[PDB]
């Protein structure tokens, strides 16, 4: 840690402080993350060094020492959470949703290939750059995919594509889709926007480990009235990675070959940094 100059503290993490810093023998400008260890967390996390792409940030460095664990990522200038705050009343440009959202599909589709799972996508964990790139980072209950929240311990990497269609609703509306405080309000906020599951829609949903024949029952809404003005081939996409049934849920390949994407393009954001 001595070849790290600390910064500025950029977040309190799930499981340790982020700070930005200076790599001292490289002079590169990093994020730093020292975890409050584990053989096999070494060895894990060694692996993800090596899953590159262009819109996973980068783990640059493992460092183990003295006990403690610092991972010292690719640095970037800017979270979606904050860019969707500054794009809030006007909105972001439909072409930059689709190139976000696109973006974020084929870094889904590259760590989902490596059996790898995001497991809690959310605006805060993607980082924005100048260039028009946007990366999934540390590769709230609101992003959460109803198997998860049903009490599934063995959830597929369908729980990150339902994550992205909440965040891509989020995109478009200016607004959480599912904004529950509780697992259960959570899980019922979903449920009175997409109806009450049950075997017919969801196979097994009855089984799952937290179900409750006592859940109420409620009707499922239009789309067209869940995420206004976009139009037919985004709410058509959006069902596809809202569908309850994990095994029926768009995968992020599919979803790059959906018409929805047939005019995407690469626009620069405007941001202020
Ligand atoms: C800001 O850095 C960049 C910006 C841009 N735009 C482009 C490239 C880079 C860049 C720079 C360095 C590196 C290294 C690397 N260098 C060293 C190292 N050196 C450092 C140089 N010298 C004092 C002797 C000791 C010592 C130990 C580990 C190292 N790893 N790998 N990849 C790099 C990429
Ligand atoms: C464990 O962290 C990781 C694990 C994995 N596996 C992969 C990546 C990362 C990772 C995480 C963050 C960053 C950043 C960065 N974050 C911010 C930032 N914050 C404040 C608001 N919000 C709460 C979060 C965003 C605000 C301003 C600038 C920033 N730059 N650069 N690189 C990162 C790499």
């Amino acid at each position: 840690m001595e070849n790290f100059q600390k910064v500025e503290k950029i977040g309190e993490g799930t499981y340790g402080v982020v700070y930005k810093a200076r790599n001292k023998l490289t002079g590169e400008v990093v994020a730093l993350k020292k975890i409050r260890v584990p053989s096999t967390a070494i060895r894990e996390i060694s692996l993800l060094k090596e899953l590159n792409h262009p819109n996973i940030v980068k783990l640059l460095d493992v460092i183990h020492t003295e006990n403690k664990l610092y991972l010292v990522f690719e640095f970037l200038h800017q979270d979606l959470k904050k860019f969707m705050d500054a794009s809030a009343l006007t909105g972001i440009p439909l072409p930059l949703i689709k190139s976000y959202l696109f973006q974020l599909l084929q870094g889904l589709a590259f760590c989902h290939s490596h059996r790898v799972l995001h497991r809690d996508l959310k605006p805060q964990n993607l980082l924005i750059n100048t260039e028009g790139a946007i990366k999934l980072a540390d590769f709230t209950l609101w992003y959460r995919a109803p198997e998860i929240l049903l009490g599934c311990k063995y959830y597929s990497t369908a729980v990150d594509i339902w994550s992205l269609g909440c965040i891509f609703a989020e995109m478009v509306t200016r607004r959480a889709l599912f904004p529950g405080d509780s697992e259960i309000d959570q899980l019922f906020r979903i449920f009175r926007t997409l109806g009450t599951p049950d075997e017919v829609v969801w196979p097994g949903v009855t089984s799952m480990p937290d179900y409750k024949p006592s859940f109420p029952k409620w009707a499922r809404q239009d789309f067209s009235k869940v995420v206004p003005p976009l139009d037919e081939d985004g709410r058509s996409l959006l069902s596809q990675m809202l569908h309850y049934d994990p095994n029926k849920r768009i995968s992020a390949k599919a979803a790059l070959a959906h018409p929805f994407f047939q005019d995407v393009t690469k626009p620069v954001p405007h941001l202020r940094l």
